[PDB]
């Protein structure tokens, strides 16, 4: 069920993408954002604890990613090398997870 | 850091094998294992929250596997076809999670 939008899809590289995030589960401990298609916490952009309500830079954090508390992504500043896919991973209580991707183009 | 080795990494066709889990980061949720070399909810064996104590089976839990506190994942009664790899995540209480992934082979 989990799904992830961009908004807008087509970036003017210079301001902000919002990356939204529909049907959360149920039951959650907190949130993972990654740089690509798959899981990699080596592209960790940021892992964010909903009960501790802080957020945590992973290894691909460019310091233009502000997370919001129902996971969604925000992009500020898009670069041409911020283009391409990413995957966020909903870690549920019960350990079994779920994972959504998308993307947004650069110009 | 966060590394695994199956022990044995020849494994005789049903007999047992072990995938030993150290390097363990301190500060965790829980621990999920997944069939394949990549983290993906549906190959996933097992979720466990290490302070819940419960072990949730996955889509991919087929009775033979047991996953312990330690985090390490053991497998009795190995068919040939078992041979191939297999994706460990280490969920941090920072969300910033960590992946090991382990091999082992049926002769």
């Amino acid at each position: 069920q989990l799904t992830t939008e961009s908004m807008p899809f087509n970036v003017a590289e210079g301001k902000e993408v919002l990356l939204l995030v529909h049907n959360l589960p149920q039951q959650l401990f907190g949130y993972s954002w990654y740089k690509g298609e798959r899981v990699d916490g080596n592209r960790q952009i940021v892992g964010y604890a909903i009960g501790t309500q802080q957020a945590t830079p992973g290894p691909a954090n460019s310091g233009r990613e502000t997370i919001y508390p129902n996971a969604s992504l925000l992009i500020q500043n898009v670069t041409q090398n911020d283009t391409g896919f990413y995957t966020l991973q909903v870690i549920k209580s019960d350990l079994v997870n779920e994972e959504a991707t998308g993307q947004f183009h650069v110009y």
